[PDB]
């Protein structure tokens, strides 16, 4: 079938949408064969060791973000999170259609995203807007209702290691350095699928939710996931923002709660059958979505060559065909993952140090829009969480953004930012404590960084308008210098945070209040599109 039909009507703002709608729309043509049979019936016994939880509506509101889209049945985010009676009301109706109602489409609303990239006029033109399809705002708290435990504990079951959600930084970086470390001769790659997405079959739909009725389940939690299937995620109508009629989808939406999860099953299982048709030896696996990476042993450059032509093969008979054809990496550095690389720094004491880290360009250009106009998102926030052992993270991102909420004086003002697609409410004062739980205190003392890194951060400065690193240095001095003043936990974001800017180098003892923050919820499972909320507490 295909992925999306349109009657033409245009994707509504709340330009580049045309182009966008032209390559996610396709007629799929998907083979299965035994190595898929033999992966599915596997992840399917891990499956079944699974007892999920149906949510209170309680418990599922107190999950929405509080700039959710508002329902078109009269209450908004604010009315749900408050428990409003007409929210209430609302969401025990949506719940109660789905246990009766097993065949009707949901409606969902489409709409293009604005995201910031960088105006590179020498490696091509302007990339098309991305598309959101959700449904209304009570189907969403539905959804919680039925599948949160299930999307958050389910894939580490069947996945195993393999689940890439459920680490933090620092563990991917452990995780990727331990598996290539594993081998006798190393050899990795990342598999880009062109519109993934768009790839998904009603039948890999079906699939995934097979998967989920593995789990011990309430029987309204199995009924509402029977009826969440067929009614909304196999596919439906799409109204734009205007509330026309836009076309109808055949493929998985980006704004349900099952995408992430969804996308990780699917991503896994098809890249597991496909190792086994292209016969990788000693495979490893990586998955967040439809982000993957492989590492296994080699079996000779020419070799290694003709299996990922025979991986590639595989994943294009099982609805999964590459964007970018697939390339042997023999460093583990030179692999891109998550948008991201493994590089090594020093710590204080000379001891080597892995962490993650990525092209500065989109991070930096992304926060020059937020620190230019007022955001619901802050990005630069989850770039300095994610990235704290950074080069650029550590002089640019948090001297920037210091000396801002210095001069607002908003350092206790919480944020919302994305950890990898869930919403944290998070005071920027608590920096220091987060950075030390997420990255361990040598992400405050790190030098010695690669010349290749530190020759990435400087010609992006250069590109981009941006001052100098030493510049930064200056900078950071003045702003770690008020900090220290202010005593508490603003002394701490001084001390910690810009220590790499001093000419004497302090020791740096543990944050004692730092185990006290809960993070419990962090590095758990992915929920992009999903629609998930959490407030930072302890
Ligand atoms: O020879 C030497 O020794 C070096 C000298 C030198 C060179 C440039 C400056 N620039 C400045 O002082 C000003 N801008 C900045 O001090 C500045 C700060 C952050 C900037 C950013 C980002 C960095 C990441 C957080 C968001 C802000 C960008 N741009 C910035 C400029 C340059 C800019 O204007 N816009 C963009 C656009 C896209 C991406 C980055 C930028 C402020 C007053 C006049 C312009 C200062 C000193």
């Amino acid at each position: 079938s295909m992925s999306y039909t349109w009657t033409g009507a245009l994707i509504t703002p709340c330009r580049s949408a045309s182009l966008r709608q032209k390559k996610v729309t396709f007629d799929r043509l998907q083979v299965l064969d035994d190595h898929y049979r033999d992966v599915l019936k596997e992840m399917k016994a891990k499956a079944s060791t699974v007892k999920a939880k149906l949510l209170s509506v309680e418990e599922a509101c107190k999950l929405t973000p509080p700039h959710s889209a508002r329902s078109k049945f009269g209450y908004g985010a604010k009315d749900v999170r408050n428990l409003s009676s007409k929210a209430v009301n609302h969401i025990r109706s949506v719940w109660k259609d789905l246990l009766e109602d097993t065949e009707t489409p949901i409606d969902t609303t489409i709409m293009a995203k604005n995201e910031v990239f960088c105006v590179q006029p020498e490696k091509g033109g302007r990339k098309p807007a991305r598309l959101i399809v959700f449904p209304d705002l009570g189907v969403r708290v539905c959804e919680k209702m039925a599948l949160y435990d299930v999307v958050s504990t389910l894939p580490q079951a069947v996945m195993g290691s393999s689940y890439g959600f459920q680490y933090s930084p620092g563990q991917r970086v452990e995780f990727l350095v331990n598996a290539w470390k594993a081998k006798k001769c190393p050899m990795g790659f990342a598999y880009d699928t062109r519109c993934f997405d768009s790839t998904v079959t009603e039948n890999d739909i079906r699939v995934e939710e097979s998967i989920y009725q593995c789990c011990d389940l309430a029987p309204e939690a199995r009924q509402a996931i029977r009826s969440l299937t067929e009614r909304l995620y196999i596919g439906g109508p799409l109204t734009n923002s205007k509330g026309q009629n836009c076309g109808y989808r055949r493929c998985r939406a980006s704004g349900v709660l099952t995408t992430s999860c969804g996308n990780t099953l699917t991503c896994y299982l098809k890249a597991a059958a496909a190792c086994r048709a292209a016969k990788l030896q000693d495979c490893t696996m990586l998955v967040c979505g439809d982000d993957l990476v492989v590492i296994c042993e080699s079996a000779g450059t020419q070799e290694d060559e003709a299996s990922l032509r025979a991986f590639t093969e595989a994943m294009t008979r099982y609805s999964a065909p590459p964007g970018d054809p697939p390339k042997p990496e023999y460093d583990l550095e030179l692999i891109t993952s998550c948008s991201s690389n493994v590089s090594v720094a020093h710590d204080a004491s000379g001891k080597r140090v892995y962490y993650l880290t990525r092209d500065p360009t989109t991070p930096l250009a992304r926060a020059a829009w937020e620190t230019a106009r007022h955001t619901p998102v802050n990005s630069w926030l989850g770039n300095i969480i994610m990235y704290a052992p950074t080069l650029w993270a550590r002089m640019i991102l948090m001297t920037h953004f210091f000396s801002i909420l210095l001069a607002q004086e908003q350092l206790e003002k919480a944020l919302d930012c994305q950890i990898y697609g869930a919403c944290y409410s998070i005071e920027p004062l608590d920096l220091p404590q987060i950075i030390q739980r997420l990255h361990g205190l040598s992400a405050f003392s790190l030098h010695s960084y690669s010349p290749g890194e530190i020759n990435r951060v400087a010609s992006c400065l250069r590109k981009l308008g941006v001052p100098p690193l030493r510049v930064w240095r200056h900078r950071a001095r003045s702003v770690r210098a008020r900090l220290l003043s202010q005593g508490g936990r603003a002394a701490t974001c001084g001390k910690y945070l810009f220590n790499w800017a001093v000419r004497t180098k302090l020791k740096l003892t543990p944050i004692p209040a730092a185990s006290q923050l809960d993070l419990s919820s962090w590095f758990v499972a992915g929920y992009s599109g999903g629609d998930i909320y959490h407030s930072l507490s302890r």
